[PDB]
């Protein structure tokens, strides 16, 4: 009913694993905003959107060589085996640091199978830095092995998340062929004096099947809350359901950031411009494009995929020229329409007479067209092949 409502309200649509922030700290906002504490409430929202920026991800990797830790870390940061920047397979030494391409807070690391090594598992992961990392995923292409589970126990006894992945089931060529792979991880696991833990299984031909949805869903879920953000963010716009999840997010944090920003008390109505907004528009559209897969390199190489120019590529989509020059219209007008046909369809979304300053209506606009090429590129993707 009221603003302090409306505020913790739009969060309501999101489960305790797709919050961007926590209950506890909504409900520590909306008490300070009843309570008049007219700063506490904006800094709570600071210091919120902050520790959510400058969050840092560091995945380790574990498993055999050549049994999916190279493509696994590559489909995730985006990249193709063959394209430059790619995990290359095996190589081992030791840990080794792969950034993801667009967002810099994430890092899959390498890590050499202990079972290359002479280290006992303790003292490996000691040398492996285990405390560096957020959680760890232990891949086998088979039934995993004694290794796997030794070292997932002493990942277990410091506390830290680790997750059973089984690659290349696609190579496994009825039809729940996949109940008898599980079979075999299981016995291992049971073998080993261990309770039945979940399994992932992945395929590399088509890598977005198969439990790749749900573990996408556990990676984020099982997170500290103020990391799930740039994680998100940062995963393969390969399903709608990711690409949908990813602007979940995003709105979340349109919303904190707009709310940070204080509310007005006028229509949106775009009557004039600051330079200073632009640019603001422009970065927040960049942004949303890079993470969607939807920016200009991406729409390059996609059209090298097929063939035409990229002119045809970008014709598919809208999000492209919307900064594109025109001499028949202004960015003004083009802008001072988005906001119209956005207010239109959504309305203001808070109470009567109470307003989010005309930039966030816009992130908003931007965001909701991004999400839409993207799913159309996909579409298009997948029509194909």
């Amino acid at each position: 009913n009221d603003l302090p409502s409306s505020f913790t309200g739009y969060f309501k649509k999101f489960n305790t694993g797709r919050k961007i922030i926590s209950q506890e700290i909504l409900n520590l906002i909306e008490l300070r905003m009843r309570k008049g504490n007219i700063q506490l409430t904006n800094s709570a929202i600071s210091d919120a959107l902050k520790e959510i920026d400058s969050s840092v991800l560091n995945v380790a990797v574990t498993g055999e060589t050549g049994s999916g830790k190279s493509s696994f870390i590559n489909t995730l940061r985006g990249i193709g085996n063959e394209e430059e920047g790619a995990a290359k397979t095996g190589v081992t030494m030791e840990r080794h640091p792969y950034k993801h391409p667009n967002i810099p807070n994430v890092v899959f690391w390498d890590l050499p199978g202990i079972g290359s090594t002479n280290f006992p598992p303790d003292t490996y992961l000691e040398k492996m830095k285990f405390y560096e990392y957020d959680f760890f995923i232990i891949i086998s292409a088979t039934r995993f092995k004694k290794n796997d589970i030794d070292i997932a126990k002493a990942i277990s006894m410091m506390k830290k998340e680790f997750y059973f992945v089984r690659t290349k089931v696609d190579s496994d060529i009825k039809e729940k062929v996949l109940q008898d792979i599980r079979l075999n991880c299981v016995n291992t696991f049971r073998e080993n004096g261990i309770a039945e833990p979940p399994i992932f299984l992945l395929s590399n031909k088509n890598v977005c099947h198969y439990d790749f949805p749900v573990l996408m869903d556990k990676l984020i879920s099982d997170l500290p809350i103020y990391k799930r953000h740039n994680f998100m963010v940062s995963l393969p716009n390969i399903t709608d359901s990711v690409i949908e999840k990813k602007r979940q997010f995003l709105k979340q944090r349109i919303w904190l950031e707009g709310f940070a920003a204080d509310l007005v008390n006028i229509i949106p109505s775009l009557t004039f411009l600051l330079d200073s907004d632009l640019e603001t528009l422009k970065k927040s559209m960049k942004f949303y494009r890079t993470v969607f897969g939807v920016d200009e390199t991406s729409l390059q190489r996609l059209a090298r995929d097929w063939e035409i120019e990229v002119d045809q590529v970008e014709a598919m989509i809208k999000s492209p020229a919307v900064f594109k020059p025109t001499d028949e219209e202004t960015i003004q007008e083009r802008l001072s329409r988005y906001i119209q046909e956005f207010c239109l369809a959504n309305g203001y979304l808070l109470p009567k007479n109470s307003f989010l300053k005309e930039i966030f209506y816009l992130k908003y606009y931007f965001l909701d067209m991004v999400t839409e090429d993207a799913k159309t590129l996909l579409k298009e993707i997948c029509l194909r092949n």
